[PDB]
């Protein structure tokens, strides 16, 4: 369960990171950027979800997720979009783009393990 986590927040990602591995999720690789996700994925294909912010410099998350769509290799790879846009005009935007579950922020520590948790489990 190879996991790739772009947030251009270094506290996010902390947080993030250590909620995956207290659900038994080691292999995180990270990415600052969308163009930095996009050239990981590109050369890691074996990556088996994608989770996102939106804003961001260099790439925002909307056009990562509409650019990992439009490949072939990742028509059906699990998308979860994490972000603090939480009007429903973009949950909408995102979810036509092809994000599968959208989680909002802010959140605690233990509501992002209760959130990630019903999207993940644990492994
Ligand atoms: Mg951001
Ligand atoms: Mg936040």
């Amino acid at each position: 369960m190879k996991l790739l986590v772009v947030d251009d927040s270094s506290t996010m990602r902390r947080i993030i990171k250590n909620t995956l591995s207290r659900l038994g999720y080691e292999d995180v690789l990270e990415a600052e950027h969308g163009v930095e996700a996009w050239e990981k994925l590109d050369a890691n294909a074996d990556t088996k979800v994608l989770i996102t912010d939106w804003n961001m410099p260099e790439m925002n998350g909307l056009d990562l997720v509409k650019k990992v769509r439009s490949d072939s290799r990742f028509k059906e790879i699990p998308i979860i979009m994490i972000t603090t846009e939480g009007g429903k005009a973009e949950v909408i935007t995102a979810l036509k783009a092809g994000v599968n579950n959208y989680i909002v922020k802010p959140f605690t520590p233990q509501v992002l393990k209760e959130k990630l948790e019903v999207v993940l489990g644990t492994n």
